């Protein structure tokens, strides 16, 4: 019904690459998996290629995925509102500032585009102002994830979208660390893109470990479905 969709009818290979620096600590992670937009589902495995990840794995989930929202299932009646797939194959730039409450912040820039037959997400991250005793550099986060809604509005002026949401990360003492996300997506290409009416993406994630894997790693399963328009 609209072009770009067609790239996503089957199961699509995903490549994720991140280079980061948090308070001066540098690290890289690579990830691979597959996305099925028909079901609204992603499976990804991430490996820290530089040793042991210096921040908790859960703090990077939205950066890696929250990272490939072109795999969202859009119900037929709101397929006119799917910015993410409409920007493909050329892709889009995704930028965020993520504010951890009472702590530092991540600033990220990513490019999400087709390189051949695989969808690749290449990311740069800088984090600063983190306390060495805080929930993040202290590694007090539980290894798990909650459900969140991700709110989307068009930004007519940038030919893109603005996205806001707050992540609730469970701390191992029973409290919650809030992570306020501000996001901006703009097409890499020249062509028209679909600028949406306000809606949101219902997102669920589950984190596990491959018990055969000796590297520091995260396995991520995620289900994402668009909603909010009648």
């Amino acid at each position: 019904a609209s072009k770009g969709e067609e790239l996503f009818t089957g199961v699509v290979p995903i490549l994720v690459e991140l280079d980061g620096d948090v308070n001066g600590h540098k690290f890289s992670v690579s990830g691979e998996g597959e996305g099925d937009a028909t079901y609204g589902k992603l499976t990804l495995k991430f490996i820290c290629t530089t040793g042991k990840l210096p921040v908790p794995w859960p703090t990077l989930v939205t950066t890696f995925s929250y990272g490939v929202q072109c795999f969202s299932r859009y119900p037929d009646h709101m397929k006119r509102h799917d910015f993410f797939k409409s920007a493909m194959p050329e892709g889009y730039v995704q930028e965020r500032t993520i504010f951890f409450k009472d702590d530092g912040n991540y600033k990220t820039r990513a490019e999400v585009k087709f390189e051949g037959d695989t969808l690749v997400n290449r990311i740069e991250l800088k984090g600063i102002d983190f306390k060495e005793d805080g929930n993040i550099l202290g590694h007090k986060l539980e290894y798990n994830y909650n459900s969140h809604n991700v709110y989307i509005m068009a930004d007519k002026q940038k030919n893109g979208i603005k996205v806001n949401f707050k992540i609730r990360h469970n701390i191992e003492d029973g409290s919650v660390q809030l992570a306020d996300h501000y996001q901006q997506n703009t097409p890499i290409g020249d062509g028209p893109v679909l600028l949406p009416d306000n809606h949101y993406l219902s997102t669920q994630s589950a984190l596990s470990k491959d018990p055969n894997e000796k590297r520091d790693h995260m396995v991520l399963l995620e289900f994402v479905t668009a909603a909010g328009i009648t």
